[PDB]
């Protein structure tokens, strides 16, 4: 019960710059009216640790979420646009990797601590989209 190395994610995280989402979410299958309105929000993401168990949140104008997981063991999780997917979260090395698996498809999310921002990569097949947030 001392210190996580995750404890380098835990706190309050504002977006601040976003790259190529809207492919992203193309990729995904996201549909045209979900795309635009969650292309506009500007999240904060809360991240805390308690114990084994990783919280993490969204506050956002398109929608307010949460995850809690145990590293390496599979959650279920209805995504923002509403996909029911199955989610493995794992520490490589100092990135949180999250991937999320439905209808025989999959996309992961990268996450990872950079000078003071914690850069989002979201990945889907091909394409790859960046989201950069600082401390709130
Ligand atoms: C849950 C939520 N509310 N508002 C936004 C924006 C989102 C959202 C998050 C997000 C942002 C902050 C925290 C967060 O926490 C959850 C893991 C609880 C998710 N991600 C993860 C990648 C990112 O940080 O933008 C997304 C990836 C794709 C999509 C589009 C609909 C398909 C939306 C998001």
């Amino acid at each position: 019960r001392g210190s996580h190395m995750c404890d380098a994610f835990v706190g309050t995280w504002k977006l601040v710059s976003s790259e190529n989402f809207d492919d992203y979410m193309k990729e995904v299958g996201v549909g045209f009216a979900t795309r635009k309105v969650a292309g506009m929000a500007k999240p904060n993401m809360i991240i805390s640790v308690n114990g084994d168990v990783i919280t993490i949140k969204s506050e956002s104008t398109f929608k307010n979420t949460e995850i809690s997981f145990i590293l390496g063991q599979e959650f279920d999780e209805v995504t923002a646009d509403d996909r029911k997917v199955k989610s493995t979260i794992t520490l490589d090395g100092g990135v949180l990797v999250h991937v999320q698996k439905w209808d025989g498809k999959s996309t992961t999310i990268k996450r990872k601590r950079e000078d003071d921002k914690l850069v989002v990569e979201c990945v889907m097949k091909g394409v790859t989209s960046t989201r950069v947030y600082e401390r709130a």
